[PDB]
């Protein structure tokens, strides 16, 4: 049975644009939700996002390449050199075709799209850029990192809207342990802050509206949440086989032990009202491992500060980890920082969770100011916890169509 | 013991049928699915056909009420998938539904809608934009609604992996059935592409054929006369079950996926690799994973998109992969000579084809072949269906955007 670890991460967040700053700043309690300041907001519902900060395109790649990328695979190509310089890994021409790229997108190149559509209606089909599909489409960071860093192991993009980040994850540990690869280049991607991409969200009244108070709007489980706050980055993990890691002296960050899959089957957008589906996802995640609910310590919540998505999932916690592991389990959600960033969610949570173990530490959901009743689980409101010999920690992603997963990382 | 998976259900809407046996006959006729454009204004567009879809019938499979909520690459794979459930006979029931999931993408999704958004957002503003803009455009909403539709709470996953998108979820999907995660999937992926945008985004790449005078004419791999793809739009499913399983509820078995494998060619955003390699890496892969050799492979339904430097490099790495394709032994066909390309619908589609190929010992042609370039070496089944004796193995690519590359192999039971 091959062993899969986490030997490199990289990330572009609202809250930071490394592992390190994102964790310091998420362990503090700090939100990266501000104002929109790219576009005029005045006609939208929501005028606020969590956005990368200091992005510069010019540093990782020339303006000419850049042309041909929408910001989306921009930013999933910078975590991704930052998790492959991280992890150390060195690919020759001897095991190019064992490293792989399994990276997505929820939506893709919505300004790219935009801009190629108004050219259309303007000037018509001749004034469309060449380059419209491959900087616009949601396999191209998977491409377009593959080209750039000689990849030749299997090159996918898994795009599950919120779960993308997870799943992306999940396989790429799934394809090393069959035999496919030996390392992999894994996580999401998502840019969605744009005219078309509020309006989208917005019309499904899916967003907070509380644009008073941007840093207050996202409150996972308090009684006065009225919707996600849409935030935009990239999380990458290099993940690697054990023995292939261990052979080569590598600093290993934790083990991925289980991935698990489900689909609620209730609701277009919302989840099942008894969390069945999620829990579905945790309880495979738990047999892939082999492990029961007491050993598991944390759990990085989906949390996205819905009224019906969040108290569905703590359900659905409590009924995958029963009655013991209910008691002692931390349950939190970093959306209340970062907002909810989409195909980048899944996977910039994954890094939370892998951190958590590293540094026996687990980050607040901040702005619980007013719980709702009756959720029976610590969901460590406000201030970082210390934790003490946490094995296994576990993340869920739960996207729209009902889409779920869980990872559990172990350790190490 | 390796969990043995095999396909128990097939569904599809081509260009050259609504179902699989229609299409499956057209495509042993030789017959071309490719037709003018007509539901926009194609004065200024370089190319001004496609393969489209005939007399496609939403009220057919669903409900006008779920058909609403979904651009027409959904309502696509909804009827596909339909289709694929039904000829599956799969009872979803409230003990097995956590055991049979969904693995279906798209390429490039919901295009015509995204348009309908944009346009009213810049003529109207935010407000006017449909409640429904995300989820009836993102592409993991064929696997949402189908999943909804029938109760299907086993994984759920879309893969989007451009050109390579049906052949990858299948592919993944029965890897997760064989890991223990699921006991049956629905798996392929769907397209509408043929969109005023997606035709001008194409087009501004110089990607596509642009012989409006002939438009059955303009598909054609291999020919000195190629000049770029020609699009078309599509569903292909598949239903994919643990071989234990399948039998013990009698399931009808058409093949049995032995080989599944993956590669990038790490050479250019759109160009393949000239040596071919990159695709020939995920032949090999998927030939280790059967644990066959190029004898045993009686035929090779190719990516074949109709384009100078694509249809060539192809055939290299056939011929690398299989040494038995430059004997002549082994079989080798582009569908897409009378489909067109069908994007992130093309590889399951064609993954059907492959097994019809192995349940009727018959393999279509790749048609319009007419002046085939020099040096291939290979058999590419021009012009007219071949019967074939004893096939026991056939294999499918795909290679997609990005140098993405997948192989599969099916077995005749």
């Amino acid at each position: 049975k091959r062993r899969v670890v986490v030997t490199g991460m990289g990330m572009l967040s609202p809250v930071g644009n490394t592992v390190e700053s994102s964790w310091k700043a998420l362990l503090a309690g700090q939100s990266g939700i501000v104002n929109i300041e790219h576009f005029d907001t005045t006609n939208f519902s929501t005028r606020f996002a969590g956005l990368v900060k200091g992005f510069d395109c010019e540093q990782y790649m020339s303006k000419k390449d850049a042309r041909k990328m929408d910001l989306f695979i921009q930013y999933g190509i910078a975590a991704g050199i930052q998790a492959l310089e991280d992890s150390g890994l060195e690919v020759n021409e001897e095991n190019a075709a064992r490293i792989g790229v399994a990276i997505g997108s929820g939506i893709g190149g919505l300004e790219l799209i935009e801009t190629g559509h108004q050219a259309l209606i303007e000037k018509g089909p001749r004034k469309v850029s060449p380059f419209f599909v491959p900087s616009t489409i949601v396999n191209m960071i998977a491409g377009n990192l593959s080209i750039m860093r000689g990849l030749r192991g299997p090159n996918i993009a898994i795009s599950t809207a919120c779960t993308t980040g997870l799943h992306n994850i999940g396989h790429a540990a799934r394809m090393i342990a069959y035999g496919d690869a030996d390392a992999m280049v894994a996580g999401g991607a998502e840019k969605a802050s744009t005219p078309l991409g509020m309006a989208g969200f917005g019309a499904a009244k899916a967003l907070s509206t509380r644009n008073d108070e941007p840093q207050k709007a996202s409150r996972p489980w308090d009684k006065d949440r009225d919707g996600f706050v849409l935030g935009d980055g990239a999380g990458i993990m290099v993940l690697e086989e054990y023995e292939h890691a261990k052979a080569r002296g590598a600093k290993i960050y934790a083990e991925v032990v289980g991935f698990g899959m489900s689909g609620d089957a209730y609701h277009m957008t919302s989840p099942s009202e008894d969390g069945s589906g999620g829990a579905l996802a945790m309880e495979a995640a738990m047999r892939d491992a082999g492990v029961t609910g007491e050993q598991i310590g944390y759990v990085n919540a989906h949390g996205t500060s819905t009224p019906a998505g969040d108290v569905a999932e703590v359900k659905g916690i409590k009924r995958a980890l029963g009655e013991a592991g209910t008691k002692q389990v931390l349950v939190s959600s970093t959306k209340s920082m970062t907002g909810h960033l989409l195909g980048a969610a899944g996977s910039v949570e994954a890094i939370i969770t892998v951190m958590s173990l590293v540094d026996q530490m687990v980050p607040p959901t901040i702005n619980l100011d007013n719980p709702e009743e009756g959720l029976g689980v610590d969901l460590v409101p406000h201030v970082a916890r210390k934790v003490e010999s946490m094995e296994y920690a576990m993340c869920n992603s739960f996207g729209f169509g009902g889409t779920n997963g869980s990872l559990i990382f172990k350790r190490m």
